[PDB]
C-alpha cells in the first residue's frame, strides 16, 4: 500500500513520515520511506541540481518528474508488488501546488505529467499536513531557513483546493505538537490500515 | 532563425551541422550550434547521466526534455531575439522518433511535452538526414560504434512518418558523400535564406 505525505516546507512531513515509518515497522509491516526529489541514486543527483541551480520553472518541473519516474520504476512499483507499505515525503499534489498554483504552470498539464511519471500509480491515502505559513516559517526559522511567504500562501491555498477536488486526501492539522499531529495521522490511517 | 537537423545515428548530422555553421559564419551570419542533450551547463550534466546510467524510457524522455527546456530558455530564445541563426544537432522530431516510434511511448504525449519544453518555438526548417540503417551501421562500424538495427529500423520509419505529417521537414538523401549531401542541404535552405 501507498501513503503520500504532502504539504508546505516547515509542515513537519519528514519528521512525521519517519515517525510513521518506525511505528508501522514495529507493528510488523514491511515499509519503505522515500523523499521527493531523490530516493534513488539518479533521483538524488537531480535533488542536488534542484537545490543548488537557478532553474526556470519548466526545467524544474521536468526534473522533479524525472526523479519521480526513476523512483516509481526502480522502487515503488516493485515495493508495492511485494506488499510493502510505501511512505512518501512529498508526491503528486506537491508538484501541482508548487509548480501550478505557485509558479503559474497549467494544472491539467502537470496532472498529465504526474500520470506519466507514476504509470497511473495513485496513493491509497494522501495526508495533507496543513499549517499556516507564518507558523511554518517560524519553524524553518529555527533551523536558519527562510522561505518566501508570498509564494507559500499561494502554495497552501493550492493544497487545500486539491484536498477538496482530489480523491483520498485527508487534511491533517499540522500546526499542533509532534505527538498530537502523529495521533491525528494514525486516526486518518485507521480507515485504511490496522 | 532556427535550423534543426534530425535523423538516425550514422546519418552525418554533426558533420553537416558543423559545415552549415562554418559556411553561414563565412557568409556573414551570427550563428549558434548546439547539440541535444547538452548546450548549457545543466544540460551537459544531464547528458552525462543519459550517456552513463541505466534508465527506463520515461525517465529518459523527461531528462531529454529538461535539457531542451534549459537550452531553450537559457540560449535559443535570447539567440533568436538577437537574430542569430541557431543550428541544432537533433531536436523535437528525434525525441518523437526515438522515444515514440522506437521505445513505444505515446507520440502525441511526446509532441505535447516537446511543445512545453520549447515554449512553442518551432524551427523555420527541419533537415531530416535520411539514410538506410545498413549504411548508417556500415559507417558507424568504422568508428567502432554498434547500434541496434531492429531499433533503428523502427526509428527511421518514424522519422519518415513525421516528415509526411509535420510542417517544414525536407527529407535529405543522406546516403551520399559529404559534399553532395551539403549541396542538397543548401538547396533545401535557399527557400529560407
Amino acid at each position: 500500500m501507498l501513503i503520500a505525505f504532502e504539504g508546505i516546507d516547515g509542515s513537519g512531513k519528514t519528521t512525521q513520515a519517519k515517525k510513521l515509518y518506525e511505528y508501522l515497522k514495529q507493528k510488523g509491516y514491511f515499509v519503505s520511506l522515500y523523499r521527493e526529489p531523490g530516493g534513488t541514486k539518479v533521483g538524488e543527483v537531480l535533488r542536488e541540481i534542484l537545490l543548488t541551480e537557478e532553474l526556470d520553472e519548466r526545467t524544474e518541473l521536468l526534473l522533479f518528474e524525472a526523479s519521480r519516474s526513476k523512483l516509481i520504476e526502480e522502487k515503488i512499483i516493485p515495493d508495492l508488488k511485494r506488499d510493502k507499505v510505501v511512505i512518501l515525503d512529498r508526491f503528486v499534489l506537491s508538484t501541482i501546488a508548487y509548480q501550478g498554483y505557485g509558479k503559474g504552470l497549467d494544472v491539467e498539464f502537470i496532472k498529465n505529467l504526474n500520470e506519466f511519471a507514476t504509470r497511473g500509480v495513485k496513493p491509497d491515502i494522501t495526508l495533507l499536513l496543513d499549517i499556516p505559513v507564518d507558523i511554518a516559517l517560524r519553524r524553518l526559522k529555527e533551523k536558519n531557513r527562510f522561505e518566501n511567504k508570498e509564494f507559500l500562501e499561494k502554495v497552501r491555498k493550492g493544497f487545500l483546493e486539491l484536498a477538496k477536488e482530489e480523491e483520498n486526501v485527508v487534511v491533517i492539522d499540522a500546526s499542533g505538537e509532534e505527538e498530537e499531529v502523529f495521533k491525528e495521522i494514525l486516526r486518518a490511517l485507521s480507515g485504511v490500515l490496522r
